[PDB]
């Protein structure tokens, strides 16, 4: 019902991501502070494996159980860990409050012990028109990451 | 199914520790190294929530969801993250190779989304003869954490 990330990496990027689930089959908040950032959108996403033993690379691609191509979280044709941007403001520190209605905290879709990422560059959602925009939305190099776990 | 947790901390104490489960009613494998450590035995867990956010102090209690009284690996009467401890040699580095029946990575008490703790002190097993000891073992502070998550 309720799990959290801490966001590292070798750089300034530092963030505390909450996740709360009431049902099984409802919608997760998600809700949090990241700091560090360039002003601007960065790409937000949940990947597949919550390994951290070569930093976020470890991490592995989006978490895409369905196979499907990668979009925004308002699209149907989307990764499972597709949560679109984050945006930082002119002091690099990005609020984020937002409700998703496909990933989930338990079944086949959990993304307890996956990883959570934000990421150099703006998420294109599968729209910058080239063959990189529907896998990862060129949203670039992964600056901060953390295990999603089990929270009180 | 596959897990890891990468243990850090404050200190010099660093590892990589991995599960494997070929069945999920079989024994879970749990290996890997640790090092920076003091000659000797640590207490080694696993601890109820994968919130590392005021570092290992936030993943709370021994992981004890059959609400038993604290032992070894070994003994009917533990908490299901009691793995005892790992033994670090004269240069500071525990190889860590067990084999537990009692943690899991699947069901309803699975550890991946969880943390593992090394401790600063051994673990007494519950016969320190006072209050703490079968409550945590009395084995000190937590050196280094990592929250379990799920491996290729
Ligand atoms: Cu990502
Ligand atoms: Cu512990
Ligand atoms: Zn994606
Ligand atoms: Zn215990």
């Amino acid at each position: 019902t309720k799990a959290v990330a801490v966001l590292k990496g070798d750089g300034p990027v530092q963030g505390i991501i909450n996740f709360e689930q009431k049902e099984s089959n409802g919608p997760v908040k998600v809700w949090g502070s990241i700091k560090g950032l360039t002003e601007g959108l960065h790409g937000f996403h949940v990947h597949e494996f919550g390994d951290n033993t070569a930093g976020c690379t470890s991490a592995g691609p989006h978490f895409n159980p369905l196979s499907r191509k990668h979009g925004g979280p308002k699209d149907e044709e989307r990764h499972v860990g597709d949560l679109g941007n984050v945006t930082a403001d002119k002091d690099g520190v990005a609020d984020v409050s937002i409700e998703d209605s496909v990933i989930s905290l338990s079944g086949d879709h959990a993304i307890i012990g996956r990883t959570l990422v934000v990421h150099e560059k703006a998420d294109d959602l599968g729209k910058g028109g080239n063959e990189e925009s529907t896998k990862t939305g060129n949203a670039g190099s992964r600056l901060a990451c953390g295990v999603i776990g089990i929270a009180q």
